[PDB]
DNA sequence: CGCGAATTGCG
DNA sequence: CGCGAATTGCG
């Protein structure tokens, strides 16, 4: 039912809003890919958002066709609609969320991938 | 994948909450199959639930396997749950409604059935018809 | 930073939901002021939440102004709230521990009470004195 | 295992 | 309007 040969995103938030950070992972493996320091204030709706791009590019620079494993529904429809829609106020102390969900819709709106983005099914198989 | 040889319910409201009433019809034909006469005062989803489950009761009495459409998921879902999860205050005025809707839930846990129950989908084919 | 005169109360479960209790300590001197007899089946933070109740009622009988801590932030916010937000099934293998919830929120809902329910810092001041085992 | 507070589609 | 669900350290 899982598909081990694809690339997971896990996202933490010390509350939301809260410090978010993320790794992207080998699914089979566990393999840390790459990782986003702490960021102190983030939703993790947002932190799903820039994961899922992040993985992207990582996929893009790769050449791979792997599918990602994201567990947000939101975050996946913000990426498809290109447009995050996050209610988080935007100040100097989001001002990093922010810039990053910015950069994340730019190259969403300049780019072509082929990456099938997957929901992770929580309620069948476990946290990843 | 409309299937022809089903059962629709369409539930009407004036106003939510309101004056509740269904129907059970005929999907490819129209025919009326079954009514409920307006409920002085309920909501559009105890409406549907009391539909579906109205139908169920009905294709059982005759032995019919056809599946039924529903334009609600929330009341999918309440069938399927065998509970439904109306917000609705029990009072004098709504005490009709919340006698049917007991009185569906209970039967729903009493009983088994074949039907499928499956989603109307209004934007691919239009709206359920009664003619 | 830390209220010496004050009253100290934590759960001892075998499971989780499981068997629990809880006991009700002096903060200064851990005497054990108060003692709830295993309850067949509970979970924590319902056992939390009449600890701290428990004090309530055992402070408010003897008019102290003594704080009570805790270190659930959960059963605080739920005695706060007058709610025990538990998710437990009420069944016949439960009824016992949600009789005593059910009474418990009665008694906040109709008693007024002073007494400071401050948070205990384990991260800061280590264990809770009223910690079991 | 249990639990908080806040984020985000019809009919 | 009524109801839709899933996500994220310590005791
Ligand atoms: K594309
Ligand atoms: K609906
Ligand atoms: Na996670």
């Amino acid at each position: 039912e899982i598909i081990w040969e694809s690339l997971s995103v896990d996202v933490g938030s010390q509350g939301n809003p809260g410090i978010v950070e993320y790794k992207g992972v080998d699914t089979k493996t566990g393999e840390v890919l790459f990782e986003r320091e702490p960021i102190p204030i983030g939703t993790n709706n947002m932190g799903e958002f820039l994961a899922i791009v992040h993985g992207l590019r990582y996929l893009k620079e790769r050449n791979s066709r792997k599918p990602i494993y994201s567990n947000s529904q939101t975050a996946i429809k913000w990426v498809k609609d290109k447009k995050a829609k996050s209610t988080l106020v935007r100040n100097e102390e989001t001002a990093l969320i922010w810039k990053l969900v910015d950069e994340a819709e730019e190259w969403l709106n300049t780019h072509t991938y082929e990456t099938p983005i997957l929901k992770w099914q929580t309620d069948k198989w476990g946290e990843i």
